[PDB]
């Protein structure tokens, strides 16, 4: 913020001065007993025997606009000063409105400031884009011997571009100053007062090779001098942060539904009208969002913008919590691993896993999820809208809440009941010994994510509803859905949408959720096979979080 | 930190409890209007109609030495329980010793904890490596149906390698459990009371690409059915740090210098011995330190362990200071790069430049230094030890200071003076206007590095001493010392080698420092040409700060 003038008796000396910045008088290095000093009106001086700082009024309407003398003693040293303005300013408030310390750093919080830029994937494009405005009031013969440039680092070059306004707010493809190959720019920029519009997007999401700031730099020049290299007079910079990817989960309210079979849509249809939200036709994507002050838009991630662990199917987030003063107001992403490391055990690709960690706003949390043939956490676990306690409820599948079910059939007298209408009874299940070690070591592994699930998202068992379901073993040990799974349902509000198990099973699990004040509406075909995978039903698209991400402190 | 018990009326179940964990009770899932909980002596309850918690007191003997009946109304259910010692110790409190919330977090400061790897780069070699222990106490037949993995995560796996002592404190080179191939490895463990011994290292520096941290993970396994794949029934883990490699400035009390010309040996060995330290004879380099609780080793990078920017002369590092609040007990390292990027401008590589700043301990600072022909920071600062202030003062070299000096001489009548002894004339020099506007701009790059100083270091104008130096122009209108710079010094404590100008101007800069207290010794020949570069004359190993690394705050 400071810069140093050095003044002498035997010539005197012009310097320019950039408002808004401390400047320093230097007068022992060229002088002797006492000194007095007397200046211009437009000069503010403030400290004589022998520091000295000098204060602008305003800008200057000509080159020496300003003078300052030095007498010592008796000789007097004269000084020619320049103050002019320059202000390079962006949304650095996040209030959606541009303004003019520090300048220099991207804080986190609502007492913070720095601005937002979003990732990239005609005035119309003009409202994604984010806006840096530059304001210079010089004199009007201030730029031939002087000259600004707006440039950012090598390293962030290819993460950033920049817009010139040509005509009023709009732009063509040529007006680029700042890109993957121009790392600097040399500004046009006429004396007197004037202000020039920059329009600048994000090429890259934050990554683990990119933690997600982008410095863009203004340079004042002096070239008054062709025989000797251009000076620097003054910087001024503005810090940008790009916006994360934001997941959101099933507590946040639905939007538009999309789905992928006959008697399917119909059942689909009437639980998106009675939840009254959009429907369109026409399972490997994961629907997320990301958000600006000016601008919020829906991204999708697969492969409007955009092993067998390495699917977003096993990709899922939970509701906003708070886990020991720790606060998660955008909930926290859930993916499956194994416990530990093997040569025949699979993990998600560390390049997905530090990608959802460079976002942020949802630190994702490692839980178990290998044993499952298809390895996907959502075949187990979910999540549901509740009226008390934290407002939701964490669903869980449960062999034992199943087992208990069919044990009081056979007490009841209803053993001879026949599932799957090669069909099986349930008799013949209970006393399947070798199906209830199964159940029994699937349960362990459920049981162990939920201490997890208990621990990381600080959850008490008053929060956590048991799903009956069961589940098989299919090859290499693996496990599988015996029935189709409840778990895995399709949340609309306050409308479930659970797959039909083929009700005794059916009125255990209303009578578990319809407390919560949910509607329960049984599909006859949620899930597919696909010949060899199965895929998910349906698809949702959810309103973002009212809280700010920019807000947060990791 | 839980385990849930699932207990049934119809049969007896058993479970291992690890000493140091919550275990939690399941009662409702397969009860009834009360119940009521008596257990043995060695097992605490701590809560009846219709949450239970376990809390053991010792460690078993004998499997199912302890059990737990749980009375429903009256249905009794049986719970044959053991009580198993499992903890992975390590050096989490730094303090050199071994000791046994939270485990799975390194934070820095005093009041933190977290264990400290050495990089690599017999007993011999083992007292350079960390050391975790594992401690079991378990009944004699445990392990027939239980077993221990440790293991490290795939991403973490080549940073790290972990031996066990075979025989006492001895071990091979194939007694490694831990790697860049096997992520887990198998413990053989015997039942009873049993310590075993683990000697861990670290084999990669803090990077861009590794942030410093690598997690080893102890995992009990029940293997008590062959048809069922391992159930992990407890998990423990320890955080390493691995430390960084830090820079050590002038003001740290030299150990070491090197050398490597006839008249220059006889003038450094006085110093040496004038300042009491080690000289060894026989510039492209750093010479730094890795500190840990048990050992500290100097590490030297270049290329006792181990453009024309990405040198380490570029490299240099600045006495511990205070800016703004912030502290920087380890100073902050500064090197080179140009104001703004372009196509004739160098910077650092961004591979040396990242590297700087994971290791978090000295916060890098970007200082102009492009203008220089040669381009390193040491051209024109340097640090000296001062008794007063801050403890130390700043080099910078100064055109004013110099052309200051010869204008009086011109005053006093001693303008005939001639140097080099092609040789030139003082008189001539101070008439040279094409000299005099090249130091002008000189003077103004330093200036611009100096207002840089006093705000990254938050330095004041009582902290800079301005030591008089000539510059002038190379090819490409580059900088190029006039004649040997005096602020590239070698700085022994209070005791300076600088290097001789070719006397009235050592006669100021003595007048400079002698009244801090340091005794200026001029050497004849400290730089020479080598046919086409410059070598610096020595090289300094000093002393580690005393301010342990891992107490800091970045
Ligand atoms: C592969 O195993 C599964 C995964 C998921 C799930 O939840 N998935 C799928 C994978 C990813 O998309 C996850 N994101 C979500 C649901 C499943 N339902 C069943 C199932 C079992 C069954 C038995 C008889 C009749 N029908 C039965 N069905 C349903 C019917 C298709 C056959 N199985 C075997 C499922
Ligand atoms: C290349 O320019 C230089 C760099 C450094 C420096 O400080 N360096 C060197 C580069 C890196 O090692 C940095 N880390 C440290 C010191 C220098 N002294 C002189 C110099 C100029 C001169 C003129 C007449 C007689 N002698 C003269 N000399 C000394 C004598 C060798 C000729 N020049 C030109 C230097
Ligand atoms: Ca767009
Ligand atoms: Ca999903
Ligand atoms: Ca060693
Ligand atoms: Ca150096």
């Amino acid at each position: 913020q400071g810069t140093l003038i050095r003044v002498t008796p035997e010539q005197p000396t012009h310097a320019v001065c950039v408002l808004g910045t401390l400047t320093q008088l230097d007068i022992c290095s060229s002088a002797c007993t006492s000194f007095s000093i007397n200046a211009s009106p437009g000069v503010v001086v403030d400290i004589w025997p022998l520091e000295v700082t000098l204060t602008m009024k305003v800008a200057s309407g000509s080159t020496g606009d300003q003078k300052v003398q030095i007498s010592y003693y008796p000789v007097k040293a004269l000084l020619y000063l320049t103050g002019v303005e320059i202000s390079l300013c962006a949304d650095i408030t996040r209030t959606g409105k541009v303004k003019p310390k520090d300048q220099r750093t991207w804080t986190w919080g609502p007492c913070g400031q720095g601005a937002i830029l979003l990732v990239n994937c005609d005035s119309e494009d003009l409202q994604d884009m984010s806006l840096m405005t530059l304001s210079t009031k010089t004199p009007k013969d201030f730029f031939t011997n002087h000259t600004l440039v707006l440039h950012v680092a090598r390293s962030e070059m290819d993460k950033v571009r920049v817009f010139q306004a040509t005509r009023g707010k709009l732009s063509s493809k040529c007006s680029v100053v700042l890109g993957p190959k121009w790392p600097s720019h040399y500004l046009m920029v006429p004396g007197g007062k004037h202000n020039m519009d920059f329009y600048v997007e994000a090429l890259a999401f934050p990554d683990t090779d990119f933690p997600g700031l982008i410095t863009l730099t203004i340079s004042l020049l002096d070239t008054s001098n062709l025989e000797l290299p251009e000076a620097v007079v003054f910087q001024d910079s503005v810090v940008f942060r790009v916006a994360p990817w934001i997941m959101t989960p099933n507590t946040q309210p639905p939007q538009e539904v999309y789905a992928c079979n006959e008697d399917f849509l119909k059942s689909v249809t009437t639980l998106a009208m009675k939840a009254k939200c959009k429907l369109t036709i026409c399972d490997e994507m994961e629907i997320g969002y990301i958000q600006a002050p000016h601008k919020t838009l829906p991204v999708v991630f697969d492969s409007f913008g955009y092993s067998g662990l390495d699917s977003f199917g096993n990709l899922e987030v939970s509701p906003p919590v708070t886990v020991r003063g720790k606060e998660y107001p955008l909930g926290r992403i859930l993916f499956g691993d194994s416990c530990y490391p093997s040569n025949d055990s699979r993990q998600m690709h560390q390049a997905l896993q530090d990608f959802l960690s460079a976002q942020q706003v949802q630190a994702p949390v490692k839980l178990y999820s290998d044993w499952l043939s298809v390895g996907h956490v959502d075949e187990f676990l979910s999540f549901v809208p509740a009226p008390d306690r934290k407002g939701f409820r964490l669903l869980l599948a449960s062999p034992r809440s199943c087992y208990k079910l069919f044990q009081e059939q056979q007490n009841e007298g209803h053993g001879e009941a026949l599932l799957f209408e090669k069909q099986q009874k349930i008799k013949n299940i209970l006393s399947n010994k070798t199906l209830r070690e199964h159940n029994s070591f699937v349960e362990r592994c459920i049981d162990w994510n939920r201490e997890l699930l208990k621990r990381e998202l600080g959850l008490a068992e008053s929060d956590i509803i048991d799903i009956p379901q069961l589940f098989k073993l299919k090859e290499f040990s693996k496990a599988e859905a015996f029935f189709p799974n409840m778990v895995n349902m399709l949340v609309l509000g306050k409308h479930l949408g659970i797959p039909k198990p083929f009700c005794c099973l059916e009125e255990k699990v209303c009578s578990l959720l319809e407390p919560l004040g949910l509607q329960c509406t049984f599909i006859n075909d949620f899930f597919t096979y696909h010949i060899g995978e199965v895929h998910a039903g349906t698809n949702v698209r959810r309103k973002p979080f009212s809280f700010k991400w920019w807000n947060m402190v990791p």
